[PDB]
């Protein structure tokens, strides 16, 4: 979890990979990020998406895509090959001034929003985890401003899944709807964000923010970590700060 005694500061006594060479999130330098003429344009293919269920798993909560076929897709970019949409969930802040995992120049954003791919050279997403390039994660920054429409369906539903558990039916969902209008991009190898963190995952740092309302990320905060009947804590900085960057450079699509 995310507390004083068992937050990511403790985390690598039971994974000791959290002090390894590829962890994530990274502080994102603009002025030392490499231009690289050579990354394509990333390509979102997301018009057959297929939502399934949203659920409250005790760290965040995701919504769930059918990734049996190829429905939902992430290609093109620094990637080789075809990655599927398994799910997406946030990271948020106590408050609006912090939230985010990855850091432009040390400024955080109120929330990080990222969609999991992975990579269908391996079969599964758990064959996928442990291989070097087994997933993607394309990220997307939320700033507080004017309301985000096409996130208005999720708020709704999180009353129904308050608590660590707690699942809901959720069909029809579009993500097309949480991207930004530019798809420009930051790139560098890293790791998931939570444990076991395993060193699987090629970021995709999306430049543009969309922006969400006050009323819109108030509604994340009164989730709980703890299950129903337990006593109540509410679901709030569930990020990991920026970890050391090492021997990796971050790439950019655009100058
Ligand atoms: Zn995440």
């Amino acid at each position: 979890g995310y507390g004083k005694h068992n937050g990511p500061e403790h985390w690598h006594k039971d994974f000791p990979i959290a002090k390894g060479e590829r962890q994530s999130p990274v502080d994102i330098d603009t002025h030392t990020a490499k231009y690289d003429p050579s990354l394509k344009p990333l390509s979102v293919s997301y018009d057959q998406a297929t939502s399934l269920r949203i659920l409250n798993n005790g760290h965040a909560f995701n919504v769930e895509f059918d990734d049996s076929q190829d429905k939902a897709v992430l290609k093109g970019g620094p990637l080789d090959g075809t990655y599927r949409l398994i799910q997406f969930h946030f990271h948020w802040g106590s408050l609006d001034g912090q939230g985010s995992e990855h850091t432009v120049d040390k400024k955080k954003y109120a929330a990080e929003l990222h969609l999991v791919h992975w990579n269908t050279k391996y079969g599964d997403f758990g064959k996928a985890v442990q291989q070097p390039d087994g997933l993607a994660v394309l990220g997307i920054f939320l700033k507080v401003g004017s309301a985000k429409p096409g996130l208005q369906k999720v708020v709704d539903v999180l009353d129904s899944i308050k608590t660590k558990g707690k699942s809901a039916d959720f069909t029809n969902f579009d993500p097309r709807g949480l991207l930004p209008e530019s798809l420009d991009y930051w790139t560098y190898p890293g790791s998931l964000t939570t444990p076991p963190l395993l060193e699987c995952v090629t970021w995709i740092v999306l430049k543009e923010p969309i922006s969400v309302s006050s009323e819109q990320v108030l509604k994340f905060r009164k989730l709980n970590f703890n299950g129903e009947g337990e006593p109540e804590e509410l679901m709030v900085d569930n990020w990991r700060p920026a970890q050391p960057l090492k021997n990796r450079q971050i790439k950019a699509s655009f100058k």
